[PDB]
């Protein structure tokens, strides 16, 4: 039950699969889909969250969300991944704790809108008050091909980096408390202004190669 403090990889073409857990419960709130293991593959060097239909369940859909067993504290925090496209979905990557490990809702998102794959929007949440989404333009489009997205999460600020380099540093309201790693997919509901209203179109999957924490460097 140690904060990891020391570097930690995982590259999915070949990695431990015991510090990971596949989410098999319905995250609830703006998604609109119930998250199964069985939605959680690999193939190709990759992992692959697929959001597909689901069938008798009380979602309309079913997606994947992988999360790390670990919490992880200040320090480099870098993905490299493929946006899935399509109108009123998310892809994400994110640091994640709140109040089943007994702790504030204070989170780190990276999160990919559907709608327009030129953009990558940054926010993040402290003891469960967000409203900093920040949304940049990439200068490329992250659905093409795999690119890498990063923050250093320090106690007064979060740099956020796009293919190892630092575009934006946000500094109102910076999270405290050591979270678990976490990927998901998802179409979103109620938040139509937002993300799009989404499509119904299936299956659509992002895809990951790894994730990297560097406790004490930046690229």
């Amino acid at each position: 039950a140690t904060v990891v403090n020391t570097p930690f990889v995982a590259v999915f073409s070949n990695f431990d699969s015991s510090q990971w857990e596949k989410a098999d419960w319905a995250n609830g709130s703006v998604f609109n889909c119930v998250w199964k293991p069985s939605q959680v593959t690999f193939s190709n060097g990759k992992m692959i969250l697929t959001l597909d239909r689901e069938y008798g369940g009380s979602y309309p859909y079913k997606s994947g969300e992988y999360r790390t067993k670990s919490f992880f504290g200040y320090g480099y925090y870098e993905v490299r991944m493929k946006a899935a496209k399509n109108v009123g979905i998310v892809s994400s990557f994110f640091t994640y704790t709140g109040p089943s490990d007994n702790n504030p809702w204070d989170e780190i998102d990276i999160e990919f809108l559907g709608k327009d794959t030129t953009k990558v929007q940054f926010n993040w949440y402290k003891n469960g008050v967000g409203g900093n989404e920040y949304l940049h333009n990439l200068g490329f489009d992250a659905s093409q091909d795999f690119h890498t997205y990063g923050f250093e999460w320090r106690p007064d600020y979060i740099d956020f980096y796009v293919d190892g380099k630092k575009v934006y540093r946000g500094t109102r309201n910076i999270p405290v408390t050591p979270g678990k790693i976490m990927m998901n997919l998802w179409p979103g509901i109620g938040v139509d202004e937002w993300l799009g209203r989404y499509d119904g179109r299936t299956p659509l999957q992002a895809e990951y190669e790894y994730v990297k924490y560097y406790p004490n460097g930046v690229p």
